[PDB]
């Protein structure tokens, strides 16, 4: 699934990511924007042979199995596959672990180069929330 961006705002709004640990949802939106392009079906494999799976990128070298990835971890405690599911769920609760972890946002590195200190109220600008 494609979202539109007033459409992902109010998902992510629903599931309790609004100022979850301090980050408006601004900076979910932005951030889901510039990793997959609002795109729950992304992948992209990294150099390590890792791969980053659906809305947010989550990457399979810490939060989720893929079954191949050697060495890995699965601290979200779910198949890789889940998080390119419609349902953004899975993918949203998996986030609020890796934010909590003491890095906050800065592990998402398209939110640190493209989000971080910009104004990020603009990406929520005119949605019915
Ligand atoms: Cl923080």
């Amino acid at each position: 699934k494609v979202f539109g961006r007033c459409e992902l705002a109010a998902a992510m709004k629903r599931h309790g990511l609004d100022n979850y640990r301090g980050y408006s949802l601004g900076n979910w939106v932005c951030a889901a924007k510039f990793e997959s392009n609002f795109n729950t079906q992304a992948t992209n494999r990294n150099t390590d042979g890792s791969t980053d799976y659906g809305i947010l990128q989550i990457n399979s070298r810490w939060w989720c199995n893929d079954g191949r990835t050697p060495g890995s971890r699965n601290l979200c405690n779910i198949p890789c596959s889940a998080l390119l599911s419609s349902d953004i769920t899975a993918s949203v609760n998996c986030a609020k672990k890796i934010v909590s972890d003491g890095n906050g946002m800065n592990a998402w590195v398209a939110w640190r180069n493209r989000c971080k200190g910009t104004d990020v109220q603009a990406w929520i600008r005119g949605c019915r929330l």
